[PDB]
């Protein structure tokens, strides 16, 4: 049997926080298991060689299957504190830890009386030993190098550990590492520097690591992956306790804990501030028949060109279509999504390769090369595609996934979703039945409710899958297997998303002039429903009239600045 | 002699027609009892019990018979007999039998014991519901009484209600007066010309007034023990405290609300509300965004000009602009835009005349259509006309222009961007007769070539609210009704850009009134930051631009619409009016 590792891992660095943490995660993975939960990043108040990294790292000799799974028996295990393995490592007493451990919380309460980014992750780890994964995890660290990289051990799975004085030599390191990696021995490659200095960095271990209901950071990470969890040293579960510190806080001082502690999603390579911002995803429908757009990009020129507008006119991502959703649509069947979609990707990126090589050719080099790729328009692609999917995150062509469907279709798309080092965010979208049908599907017992449901169950299979919890967000599918009136009226409850990353698409939909040569009247009554998304705090909006929503927004932005 | 200074509350149960019926009321009251000198919001109230035709009352105005006195109509600044009651001093001394504020409160208790008793036996509307200050020539509450008395009759749920609340500082209590006809008629032909002849007189009514009159009682029975009234006094005499009143009337007025939300646990505004008024209907304050239209019929207006000058064409664009949503149609003869020189070859007057007129003559066309069998009976059919007909607003400061819309009842509104200070006399034109007319005060300081230069403010946001308060006190002194006035802060007018916003920012200091903004189109806008047409936009000026000034427009309309601002005056009709609906489907 596997055993259960909940990690925590830690930078200060926020311009590079993402491609840090997650090359961490990757290594963890690597090295020790799978990844079968996360949380969202957390701002809390207390790299041009990281490529280069990952063709040279030594292989594990475990190899777990890519399989996608549906279930985790260990972790329902753990979770209820009962056994899973005999402790290797001698356990100890509640009342012996928590003497020892506050000892060392108010040593080091006494030294430091003179931002941080966070995550939290499950492992399902194939090390039989606590001591030997703090081994594993100081090596992936100096491998890269509280500035740069912190990883820690929350809980081992039940065991409640404490051990004082470990003296690690280069012999004993080099037993741990070996029992668990493929070391390269030769002279123009290894790391044996580091392996004979790893005991340094190693003084004690402490199971449950004792900061852990002391520190609103972790309480707040924990909160997203195991609330209903109670380590024998605590007295409550995670959100309970929580909950206590929340509340204690903000009795004792009156300020709320949730004003400098913020979520954090995930579109790219950089953080964002969950609620703090509502983008604009400027829509390019690249084939024959779209309502409102159909055939107007289909050339590759057409459609490049007007990448480069929305790009200018506003818009932070921007989501390729090859093949339509619309109510009663028939595809055109002379051309495929794929054929119609690859050359204009295609033809976008060596566009931007000349931008970038005319550029080659801050006011340096790098700080000119830097200031065009900071700029460079997100790529979603709207698909539910295996095989066109996979042949754009080979050849690095786009950046997010935009499942209609929340890959239900098959299932198997989100395997290319993380790719070695690289990850890659998705857009799950309610929506019942195909293009028509979905009209004549909209019976539910309790709308907003069940949906919700929905989306909620299809982020746990894929965090559960490997998936980071930071790059998923959801989409209720307006115009998806509802009618009018309930299509306007998840808008009126689109407050229950107030806790997650959310998305939607109304532009140009039928319900809009249902509330009243009349394209005019329905783009207009788009720019009402993005004041109203403004106000509401979603995050992205998908419309067409990228230029007009842009207008929107600024007003709306300087009218609300302090 | 001194006038007197006498407060009245008038009632009405008829929502449809209670505009007119108040406003006949204000009317015939002024005619025969003196100069309205205040007056307070209508209000829609819930009834206080426990302690549709009117198609007959224009033809009643012209055969009214005169009052013997007669006020001069100049415009005044002060009233002094006001100033002397306010502090609840004397002004003459009571003809009438004054009585002891201790026997008063007794007798009133009995009356009020035994309503009571009334109306628990008892067991349909809602009561809109008006005060008003009135300097009169009337010498005691008596004669008064028996003046209202005959003024319900002339017309007649409860149609009018008329009530003496305050007169003087009298304390009065004559428990059982006996008024035969000819009391009567001593009494009203002291102070009006009654019509002796055999095919024309009220004899009838004069003879049988006395049975309307069982006793007398200032103040009011019921003046401190209804909201109704307290919510009315509390705009006009907030200040004054009356013998039998332990405070004044805004501490009688918070003392009834917190004691009503500290027991009932409800709040009493939201099912008492203040009402406003655009033309002839009551408009809930704070429950609507208008849409007024801008219909520019000059050479010379920034983004409009040259489109509307030929009559057919704007009145066309009158009947688009109906069409596509707009309750109001604001015309404009002359340009303020910033460094405008107005076309010396034509006259304001000149241009805005033909089309107001036409847009008439049109009007009166569809309802001879629809009445004779084109375009619910027959009075059905043409009621529905003529509420759909467009409110019309004329947007000008110049007195011999209003008299002459005015006078053709060409228009319903003026927009006067000078707060009327360009030319005061134009306030008399507000009231004539029996016809009443809105008004728009809006803040502006310079003029086109100037106001930019005009931005150096105390503290804008309280200036410009101070200003709009001092103009309403005029405006309601000199009889205008305060449910007619509407402010405005007058966006882009003598303020920076970063000013115009402010006041968008703290416009929730106009909570309390009546709201009209113009944000369409100006500068500021621009400042912050299946195709989509403009129209009705000069080819001569920035296209790409305008798209994105057009479209913040639509963000500053749905700003107003969540701050709840009662008009918004725009170009673009169609595209706020898609806005509106759709965000007001989102909010039910
Ligand atoms: N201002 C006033 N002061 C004293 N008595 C008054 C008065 N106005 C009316 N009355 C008296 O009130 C009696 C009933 O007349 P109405 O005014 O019709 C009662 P109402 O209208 O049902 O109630 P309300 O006056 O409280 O609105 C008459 O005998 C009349 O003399
Ligand atoms: N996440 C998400 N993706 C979507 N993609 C397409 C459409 C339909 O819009 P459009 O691209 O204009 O039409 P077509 O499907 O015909 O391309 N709607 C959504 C949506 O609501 N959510
Ligand atoms: N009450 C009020 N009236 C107004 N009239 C005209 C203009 C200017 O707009 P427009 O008519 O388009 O320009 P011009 O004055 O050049 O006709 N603004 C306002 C305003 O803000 N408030
Ligand atoms: C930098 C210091 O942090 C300690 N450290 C890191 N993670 C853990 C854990 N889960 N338990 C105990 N100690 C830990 C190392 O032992 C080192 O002494
Ligand atoms: N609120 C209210 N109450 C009343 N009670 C009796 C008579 N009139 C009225 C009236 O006009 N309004
Ligand atoms: N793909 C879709 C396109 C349009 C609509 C809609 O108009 O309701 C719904 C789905
Ligand atoms: N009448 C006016 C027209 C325009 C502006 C403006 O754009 O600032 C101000 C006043
Ligand atoms: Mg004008």
């Amino acid at each position: 049997p596997r055993n259960i590792a909940v990690l925590n891992f830690g930078t200060n660095d926020k311009k590079n926080c993402v491609t840090i943490l997650e090359t961490a995660l990757y290594l963890t993975e690597k090295y020790l298991g799978k990844i079968i939960n996360s949380s969202y990043i957390y701002e809390t108040v207390p790299i041009s060689w990281i490529g280069d990294l990952i063709p040279t790292v030594e292989n594990s000799r475990y190899e777990e299957s890519e399989d996608l799974i549906y279930e985790c028996k260990e972790l329902e295990v753990f979770l209820k504190n009962e056994k899973i393995n005999e402790s290797i490592i001698r356990e100890v007493s509640v009342e012996d830890y928590e003497n020892e451990a506050r000892r060392i919380i108010k040593r080091n309460d006494e030294i430091m009386k003179k931002y941080f980014f966070n995550l939290t992750v499950v492992v399902r780890t194939f090390v039989e030993d606590p001591l030997a994964m703090l081994v594993i995890l100081k090596y992936i660290e100096q491998i890269m190098k509280n500035r740069m990289i912190d990883i820690d051990i929350l809980f081992f799975n039940n065991y409640t550990i404490f051990e004082k004085s470990i003296s690690l030599k280069g012999e004993d390191i080099y037993k741990i590492i070996t029992k668990y990696i493929h070391i390269n021995h030769t002279s123009d490659q290894n790391r044996l520097d580091i392996i004979q200095n790893l005991g340094d960095k190693i003084e004690f271990l402490c199971i449950p690591h004792v900061y852990t209901k002391y520190r609103y950071s972790i309480l707040l990470c924990l909160n997203d992956i195991i609330p209903e969890y109670k380590h024998s040293t605590f007295e409550e579960a995670i959100r309970s306790t929580y909950n206590s510190y929340v509340e204690s806080f903000e009795e004792k001082y009156h300020i709320n804990i949730r004003k400098n502690n913020k979520r954090l999603y995930v579109l790219k390579d950089k953080v964002s501030y969950l609620k703090e911002r509502t983008h604009i995803v400027g829509i390019l429908n690249v084939n024959y028949d779209s309502f409102s757009d159909g055939g107007l990009f289909v050339d590759p020129v057409k459609a490049v060109e007007r990448m480069f507008e929305m790009a200018s006119d506003g818009a932070s991502v921007i989501d390729i279509g090859g093949e339509s959703s619309a109510p009663y649509v028939v595809p055109n069947p002379s051309v495929t999504e794929r054929d119609l979609v690859m050359p204009v990707l295609k033809l976008f990126k060596e566009e931007w390769h000349k931008l970038e090589c005319e550029v080659g050719g801050q006011s340096s080099l790098q700080g000119k090369l830097q200031k065009v790729r900071d700029a460079k328009p997100i790529i979603s692609i709207d698909t539910v595609n295996y095989d066109l999917f996979k042949e754009c995150v080979e050849g690095e062509l786009v950046d997010i996934l935009n499942d209609i469907s929340a890959c239900t279709h098959n299932p198997e798309i989100i395997k290319l979703l993380r790719r070695k080092n690289k990850f890659y965010s998705v857009v799950l979208m309610h929506k019942r039945g195909n293009p028509h049908t979905m009209d004549k599907l909209t019976n539910y017992d309790d709308l907003i409710s069940d949906i919700k449901r929905y989306l909620e169950d299809r982020l746990h299979f894929l965090v559960l899958n490997g998936v980071p919890r930071y790059r998923v967000l959801f989409d209720v599918g307006l115009g998806f297997a509802k009618k009018h009136d309930q299509s306007i009226k998840l808008l009126q409850h689109i407050h229950v998303y107030d806790e997650y990353p959310l998305f939607l698409g109304y532009s140009r939909k039928r319900f809009i002039v249902h509330c009243m040569l009349l394209y005019q009247k329905n783009i207009c009554g788009g720019l009402a429903i993005a004041s109203y998304s403004f106000y509401k705090k979603v995050d992205l909006i998908r419309v067409h009239d990228v230029l007009e929503t842009k207008a929107v927004l600024d007003v709306l932005t300087r009218i609300h600045q302090p």
